[PDB]
């Protein structure tokens, strides 16, 4: 199982940083959005659904940190959770050699209220296949801003 950002090199487990373009300026009582299928994919390293992934986001996934103090919601296949995640959450299937983009969406709930360069997120994604012990693996997504939010 693999996985890249932005279409880079592959990825096979550990701590990755991903940049993401955000809105300007966050609007009071207005979720601001962070799109990640718009820069994370992952796919199956045999395809046709042979030894199948099963990927799930974990318990503990929160905002940073510092920046603890934020509330939303954590948009993962099918399925929208409180975040920072209580719980962890369903799981997906890759078994495509295609890379799937990751159907992951993070709601940030309201001067400079984001800097950019930070890390804003810690996303904690577990991976466990199917023959064997599965081959269990663990990545995380530093989820980092391009630019400035403000008010
Ligand atoms: O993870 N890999 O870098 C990798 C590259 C080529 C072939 C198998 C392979 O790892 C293998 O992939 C299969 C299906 O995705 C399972 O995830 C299995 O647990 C893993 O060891």
């Amino acid at each position: 199982f693999s996985c890249n950002v932005d279409g880079g090199s592959s990825i096979g487990a550990g701590t990755t940083s991903v940049y993401v373009n955000l809105d300007p300026v966050i609007q009071p009582g207005q979720n601001l959005v962070v799109d990640l299928s718009q820069h994370i994919s992952c796919w199956n390293d045999y395809g046709g659904w042979y030894d199948t992934d099963h990927i799930n986001l974990v318990q503990g996934s929160a905002f940073a940190g510092s920046l603890q103090s934020y509330k939303g919601s954590l948009y993962w296949n099918n399925v929208t959770y409180p975040f920072p995640l209580t719980t962890n959450t369903n799981v997906l299937d890759i078994g495509d050699k295609t890379p799937m983009p990751l159907p992951l969406k993070l709601y940030i709930t309201p001067g400079v209220v984001i800097k950019a360069g930070e890390v804003i997120a810690r996303i904690h994604m577990y991976k466990i296949a199917t023959l064997g012990s599965g081959n269990p693996r663990n990545f995380t997504w530093n989820i980092i801003s391009n630019n400035s939010v403000v008010m």
